[PDB]
C-alpha cells in the first residue's frame, strides 16, 4: 500500500483553522498528518478540529498553556505513542510524539528554536543529542524509523536564501549544521535530497518584508528515514504553495 505522511508546522492550530486548514486537509487526504506548534489546549478546541471524519487524533501539549505542542491525525491508529525521550526537561515542552506503526516508528518532533538566548540554544543542542540517542536505540533494535518535523536548522548553504549572512544566527550556526551531518553519518537519509537537488527549496519564510513573495527562505522542515528503509520512499516533496502558516507542509510517500 502507498502511505502518505504530511508534516506541517502550523504555528497556531486555531490560527491555521481560520486560514483554510480543514479544507486543505480534506483535499490532501494524507494517511497520516503530523503537526507542530499547536499553541492550544487540546480539550479547549472546537470539536470539529479535534474530530476529523476518518481520522484518529493524538495531542501532546506543553505543560505551559498555549505554548509549543504537537499533534497527529491518522486513519490507522498506532499500537501506542510515547510522548517524551525519558528526560523530562525534554518531555514537558510539547515537542515529542513517537508513534508505533508496526512497519516503522514515526517521530513527530518540534525541535527547539535557539534564537532567543544562549540557554535556549544550549537546550536545542542538548535536545538534538537526546533525540539521536533515542532514534539510534530504536533502529539498533531493528526498528525502521521515520522522523519529520521542524528541525529549526538549514543543513547546507543550498538550504537557505542567505547562507553567508546567517553564519552567526541560530538556524545556520556551523555547530547546528554539524549535528545534521552527525545525524546523517549515523545512518539516516534526508529524504528530500534523495529526489531533489535543486536550490530555492524552502519550507519557512519570515512573515515580514515580502519574504515568501521573494522566496527568501530556509529549509527547516525535514523527512528522515533510516538507510535500510530508504527503498520504501517513493516521494519526498514540499507543498510550497499551501498558505496559512510561516511554514509550508512537506510530504512523504512510502511503499
Amino acid at each position: 500500500a502507498v502511505l502518505k505522511i504530511i508534516s506541517w508546522n502550523v504555528n497556531g492550530l486555531r490560527a491555521v483553522h481560520r486560514k483554510g486548514f480543514l479544507k486543505w486537509f480534506m483535499e490532501e487526504k494524507p494517511d497520516i498528518l503530523c503537526l507542530q506548534e499547536i499553541k492550544a489546549a487540546p480539550e479547549q478546541l472546537p470539536r470539529k478540529l479535534r474530530h476529523v471524519e476518518g481520522y484518529r487524533s493524538f495531542f501532546t501539549p506543553a505543560e505551559r498553556k498555549g505554548y509549543s505542542g504537537v499533534a497527529m491525525y491518522t486513519k490507522v491508529p498506532p499500537s501506542s505513542l510515547r510522548e517524551g525521550f525519558g528526560v523530562e526537561r525534554f518531555d514537558t515542552e510539547g515537542r515529542i510524539q513517537i508513534a508505533d506503526f508496526d512497519d516503522f516508528l514515526l517521530y513527530n518532533i518540534y525541535f527547539p528554536n535557539g534564537k532567543m538566548s544562549e540557554e535556549r540554544l544550549k537546550y536545542k543542542l542538548e535536545f538534538y543529542d537526546a533525540f539521536l540517542e533515542d532514534v539510534n536505540r530504536e533502529r539498533d533494535s531493528g526498528r525502521n524509523v521515520i522522523i519529520c518535523g521542524n528541525f529549526n536548522t538549514a543543513h547546507r548553504e543550498i538550504d537557505l536564501a542567505r547562507p553567508k549572512e546567517n553564519s552567526n544566527v541560530s538556524g545556520f550556526l556551523p555547530v547546528e549544521r554539524a549535528w545534521i551531518d552527525k545525524f546523517i553519518e549515523n545512518g539516516y537519509v534526508d529524504t528530500f535530497r534523495m529526489f531533489n537537488s535543486d536550490p530555492g527549496q524552502y519550507t519557512w519564510w519570515s512573515y515580514r518584508t515580502r519574504a515568501r513573495e521573494r522566496n527568501v527562505g530556509w529549509r527547516l522542515d525535514y523527512f528522515f528515514v533510516n538507510e535500510e528503509f530508504k527503498g520504501k520512499v517513493k516521494r519526498s516533496w514540499i507543498l510550497s504553495d499551501v498558505m496559512g502558516s510561516d511554514h509550508c507542509p512537506i510530504g512523504l510517500e512510502i511503499e
